[PDB]
């Protein structure tokens, strides 16, 4: 009964009397949000939401308007969760429906970045970055982090086949050069740019003042330049002139991602009932991605925020926000020894679960490129991986043993990197977050399966569900067959870097927002400068030459490995 | 006698007692120029300055050091100018000596930009700038706004090959992910660096402290961050707390461009006795050269600043560059129509000065690739073009007509752009400027030829002189060969522009700095925003329907022309 | 002046990177004295020039070049054109795009350098000996 009303609800087809919506417009966006709350004020049950749905789908409100805030709705409500009723698989919304047209391969087709199309068209990515902006203290380190996360796999992804590296949206008067064309499934409810578009300067004449509030160029480029300038003097400007929010090593990220993501709310909780000024820093990353969607806009019609990562260009926004990132990383460095645990890493391997294939080889593992499923809206290929497991021995450090009365209990951190961007803190890609308790003197080998990672969505492809994860799920994960760069035919090298931390002591908040808890900070150790290189004095020190010291920083451990392409037809 | 020696001293080569040189190091630069100083206050005649030199070369000073400091010295001579006595051209130096090895044309050598080696290993655009660094109130403007010219010829060249954009240095931490190998003859002198070279974060490790002056690269990025934040505030703090420097529309660009070349000696000359805070805006242009060969350098030895243009890097430098003028252009706009000349233009072609090929059309011009000269340290190809010329119609709008008794006098801008980058204001290519003066009521057809150019240096390939130009020369001037984009063999789209100005009354400085001296700004119209383009509300406004408006706009015309490339063996 | 050589994105379609093979200067030196040279003449002829079309095959695989069609229809175009190095260029030169052979003879070229051979001559030959 409910659910089935639910799949009723998302499938509801915007019509022509219907108020126009513009999913991707704050002002819209803030409109949504309120009738989001509006059904959670109908009760503290589903049934009273969802009659709230009713009531204002009847009394005419816009079908994708209600689609973003039921589903905000259904995701934070506690009687949802305990039913276990989600909001759908993104293959529900109705731009799933109308002959079935492909893709257009054609030599005039594949210039630019448009071979990144199964990656970016991806379905298993979109649903779970669809479901990730329904989930959303850290609300602009994890935002700052996981877009910067999916630009360093998207860059090393377009290293893969040899294509130019992205090239930042930092310049607002940049020419998209390429332009960009949805599959030909998705053209019909919405559709692209020609090669060399730009941002509207002041407005798009023909896009109504109802779907867009008029931001013009000057306005973001002032927003831009003033959290710049802030970054750099230390501080965030208040309301009240002589008590700034000051940067330090700790908040740096979540005040900088936040404020780019007009979270002021939330940060604000944090200033001693300051507040910050919002006049001046804006609300950058929203209206941002409000122009891209504005300089798209042909002739008002509803659009909606779907299909995002599809978009090229949304790509070149997020390097843009990592720039913000590289900005305040080196500005505040952390100790690569500060939190080290007393520990000793060793034999560093990735391996194919499959071992009886030889010959075969410890550190060499393959991914394959198969055919895209049309009816999910993917294009050009659907990525996948041979089953993978990393493993490294650990042995204990400390003075005294650990026991099974006193166990040392310690952190594994698994990032890998394109031997390339190597020396680049940013490009650093986090594959597993492991807890491992050791209870003798002895060595031991921890195992982690790829399907076991901390970092990936525990579901099979097409949204499928991993029975050894009925409760995890992780919905927003990063997609288990995108989790391995796709690499070479001849053999991509990367490295591999572990890391051992004590963290202890800690409690990960309540649904939704169990996943990107961390002690140290979300991606530690690559999300702040290294202070051994910045107050380096040699000039021989990077990255490269300290997690390849064994005998100076002893619970760092490395390896390279290499990553084999494959087409499986 | 005067000649000869000074061929002589251009000739020297350095031996492994000379104390090391840095052509590239602001301290290096610094004393170089302090020698050359040394050479004028030797007498009034070159040959107190000349007999300085032997004097200084037995005294074992270093060659290299010598020929920068000879050079500058034989530049602004005012003996040397009145004797025709010129520093040599760069075929001279050294390096263009020692089997003569050709260029390495591989699949595995033209990735990235490399094809455009032929426009940056050019021996007359390597002459010219080279000497254009021996000559050189607006310093901060030409250094500027030449570099910034310099760029859109080489995006614009590089979009002709359908080869990617240009990714400004903008991000510090950036890679250079192509790498650079100096054409085979240059090799030995100097080399160049490997795929995904870097900046080195404090030092070169390897790098004698001789060489270099440490500087890290967390200062360069403090500049910069220091100068972005004023350019927004509008002022450049002084070393006087309560006096800064404001920008205005009409200085901005001179203090941008000579705070980035550390210029302060002449920018402090205005300031009614402040001084420019050199601590907080540095020497950002010329250090940032010094990290980039910092960055090639391999184990001291000497560096020259020879063959900069030739290093895909320094192009990716000189686009960082542009971003500064990016940014102050559109913070100080200008009225388009605010120094309008009372007249109508109409009629605007772009010419091969060969018509008599039918069919043959107006608006249909030529470039072709031939063979490089490989003894000029060329590679790939030579660039040139069939002869061009443009013409315009001009006819008086003045309410007492013009007479032989009172003319009137107006100025002719000749500007292009890639139909594709016609939106940017920073894309259009100067082509040339002229005074036309009209006498009577009636319309004339001004004809303009390629070799006339106010802009194009005023020689035959590889510096054979002009007779009709024993005068000016421009040797500093933009190549003829290269004043044409190369264009597609298809026949690529351009833009011509035209605008009319009122620039009366004015007095061109004495050599060698007659050249760029333009009452309206160097670059006008396209220095600055448009203040039509900054406040328009409609939205429907561009550059585009500004220069296609000859109604409401009459002293403006535009018109369409394709460029078609050609070998020719 | 030396010329060196156009390397430019209109100058190296179909097997044009395979130059530095062609042109080198021993494989030429090598070449130009072995039919000063020339039981066996005849298997050596064919086993000489059987082998460096070999290794040009391979040598063409080698840069994933497509591999190189035989001359066998004698009505086939040259669809890439040749141009001498620029040094060279002078002395003599190449010939066009999608060239082919006369089919009777050259009109521009003197009876005193060349004796017409049509092509369905050599086609007989070919024909003849095939056969
Ligand atoms: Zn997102
Ligand atoms: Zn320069
Ligand atoms: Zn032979």
């Amino acid at each position: 009964r409910v659910s089935s009303d639910v799949r009723g609800i998302f499938a509801l087809p915007v019509q022509k009397d219907h108020k126009p919506y513009n999913g991707l417009s704050p002002e819209h966006l803030e409109t949504m949000k309120a009738v989001s709350l509006m059904l959670d004020a109908a009760g503290p049950k589903l049934e009273d939401g969802i009659s709230k749905a009713k009531e204002l789908l009847e009394e005419r409100i816009n079908p994708e308007l209600m689609r973003d805030a039921l589903g905000i709705y259904l995701t934070h409500s506690k009687d949802a969760q305990q039913r276990k009723i989600f909001p759908p698989p993104l293959k529900n919304h109705p731009f799933f429906s109308t002959n079935v047209a492909g893709e257009i391969c054609t030599a005039d087709t594949l210039h630019g970045h448009a071979l990144l199309s199964y990656w970016r068209d991806d379905y298993d990515l979109n649903d779970s970055h669809y479901y990730w902006h329904m989930v959303y203290d850290r609300h602009g380190e994890v935002f700052l982090y996981v877009h910067s996360q999916m630009v360093a796999r998207y860059e090393t992804e377009s290293l893969c086949w040899s294509l130019p590296l992205v090239r930042p949206w930092n310049q607002y008067d940049d020419f998209l050069e390429n332009g960009y064309a949805p599959i030909s499934s998705l053209i019909e409810h919405y559709g692209g740019y020609p090669p060399f578009s730009t941002w509207y300067s002041i407005r798009n004449p023909d896009m109504p003042d109802t779907l867009n509030v008029t931001i013009p160029r000057a306005r973001l480029e002032e927003w831009r330049d003033n959290i710049y300038a802030a970054i750099r003097k230390g501080q965030f400007e208040t309301t009240s002139k002589d008590k700034p929010l000051v940067l330090t090593r700790d908040n740096c990220l979540n005040f900088v991602g936040g404020i780019l993501d007009a979270q002021y709310p939330s940060l604000n909780k944090l200033l001693g009932g300051c507040s910050l000024d919002e006049e001046r820093y804006g609300n950058l990353h929203n209206y941002g991605l409000g122009k891209f969607a504005e300089m798209a806009y042909r002739n008002g019609l509803t659009i909606s925020n779907f299909g995002a990562p599809r978009d090229p260009c949304f790509w070149r926004w997020y390097k843009h926000l990592q720039y913000y990132g590289r900005l305040a990383a080196t500005r505040y460095p952390q100790d690569i020894t500060a939190h080290r645990a007393e520990v000793v890493l060793s034999n560093l391997v990735v391996r194919l679960q499959d071992r009886s294939s030889p010959h075969y080889l410890d550190g060499h593992i393959t991914t394959f490129l198969g055919p895209p499923a049309v009816n999910f809206m993917e294009s050009k290929a659907k990525l996948g991986h041979e089953p993978y497991e990393w493993n490294v021995q650990v042995k204990s450090c400390r003075r005294s043993p650990p026991s099974k009365e006193n166990p040392q209990t310690l952190t594994l951190r698994l990032f890998i990197a394109a031997e390339d961007l190597m020396n680049d803190y940013h490009s650093w890609i986090e594959m597993d977050r492991a807890t491992v308790q050791l209870t003798d003197e002895s060595a031991i080998t921890k195992v982690r399966l790829d399907t076991d990672s901390s970092v990936a969505r525990k579901m099979g492809n097409y949204g499928e569900p991993d029975p050894r994860y009925a409760s995890a799920v992780f919905r927003h994960g990063w997609p288990q067959n995108l989790m391995l760069p796709v690499g070479k035919v001849e053999g991509m090298p990367f490295v591999a870097f572990c890391i051992a931390t004590d963290d202890g002591i800690p409690p990960a908040p309540a649904p939704p927002f169990h996943h990107y808890h961390d002690p140290r900070g979300m991606g530690y150790p690559f999300n702040r400068a290294w202070t051994q290189l910045t107050e380096d004095s040699t000039g021989k020190a990077s990255i490269r030459t300290i997690i390849s010291n064994a005998e100076l920083y002893p619970f760092i451990t490395s390896t390279t490995f290499k990553i084999y392409r494959t087409t499986k037809f």
